[PDB]
């Protein structure tokens, strides 16, 4: 599914990630625009073999098994494949856990390159919530 900028905020703030672990909607929109578009279907593969997968880009070599990343971990318990429904539970409840292991949303490398010291609101604005 490709979400709509206010849709995907309204399904955020629903799974509860507006002001979770202090960081207001608006940067976890921004994070999904630009890591996949919009896109829950987005997948990447990395140099180190591993995947990214879905709305956020959850990387397989820590928080997913896919099956075909050798010696990684499966921190959130659950096929990567899970993480590509239209749904977007799964993805949430491990980005949660991925936002508390201690380096806040910087583990997301287009939120500290294209949202972190911007005018992140922006990307809430005329949205019914
Ligand atoms: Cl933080
Ligand atoms: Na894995």
């Amino acid at each position: 599914k490709v979400f709509g900028r206010c849709e995907l905020a309204a399904a955020m703030k629903r799974h509860g990630l507006d002001n979770y672990r202090g960081y207001s909607l608006g940067n976890w929109v921004c994070a999904a625009k630009f890591e996949s578009n919009f896109n829950t279907q987005a997948t990447n593969r990395n140099t180190d073999g591993s995947t990214d997968y879905g709305i956020l880009q959850i990387n397989s070599r820590w928080w997913c098994n896919d099956g075909r990343t050798p010696g990684s971990r499966n921190l959130c318990n659950i096929p990567c494949s899970a993480l590509l429904s239209s749904d977007i539970t799964a993805s949430v409840n491990c980005a949660k856990k991925i936002v508390s292991d201690g380096n806040g949303m910087n583990a997301w490398v287009a939120w500290r390159n294209r949202c972190k010291g911007t005018d992140v609101q922006a990307w809430i604005r005329g949205c019914r919530l």
